[PDB]
């Protein structure tokens, strides 16, 4: 469950995944965090 409120945040953050990159650890980087449960609302699923 990733949850980012921000759709410059969310760009970048699949965007670093392309290349080869975690997005657990670019996660680590924009701030949107990733969580096993905890359904994040729609402000948060940006």
């Amino acid at each position: 469950t990733t949850c980012c409120p921000s759709i410059v945040a969310r760009s970048n953050f699949n965007v670093c995944r392309l290349p080869g990159t975690p997005e657990a650890l670019c996660a680590t980087y924009t701030g949107c965090i990733i969580i096993p449960g905890a359904t994040c609302p729609g402000d948060y699923a940006n």
